[PDB]
């Protein structure tokens, strides 16, 4: 198991523009296109992202390319983030993947907002962190995905994904 496989399980793969759980225009493997309510705006961000008139449809390779870019950016964003970096550095390889997952789903800003949980993670207080992570909108809006990530932080294994 690795970050790519993990997010692929969590986000699925869709080759046509679709709406995510929050109703935002997305495509591929969870690649947010825009928060604007306009399809046209979404189709426009899409072509710009891919570099051609796609007409709201991409190929598998193209999806994967966005995916690679997304993962890399998530990592780099964590590393440049003063709040996140320290946590990430304190974690083992499996738990780092869990933090990347949250960043890919909710953005750096979002994650950096889990101040209390981050501190517990840094302190290696697994059970307490998992309880705190659960008290959030994130957990209430996407409970299945959140349970998988939380379990990963709690156990340090890939069990929730096997
Ligand atoms: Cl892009
Ligand atoms: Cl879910």
């Amino acid at each position: 198991m690795n970050i790519f496989e993990m997010l692929r399980i969590d986000e699925g793969l869709r080759l046509k523009i679709y709406k995510d759980t929050e109703g935002y225009y997305t495509i591929g493997i969870g690649h947010l296109l825009t928060k604007s309510p306009s399809l046209n705006a979404a189709k426009s961000e899409l072509d710009k992202a891919i570099g051609r008139n796609t007409n709201g449809v991409i190929t598998k390779d193209e999806a994967e390319k966005l995916f690679n870019q997304d993962v890399d950016a998530a990592v780099r964003g964590i590393l440049r983030n003063a709040k996140l970096k320290p946590v990430y550095d304190s974690l083992d390889a499996v738990r780092r993947a869990a933090l990347i997952n949250m960043v890919a789903q909710m953005g750096e800003t979002g994650v950096a907002g889990f101040t209390n949980s981050l501190r517990m993670l840094q302190q290696k207080r697994w059970d307490e962190a998992a309880v705190n992570l659960a008290k959030s909108r994130w957990y209430n809006q996407t409970p299945n995905r959140a349970k998988r990530v939380i379990t990963t932080f709690r156990t340090g294994t890939w069990d929730a994904y096997k």
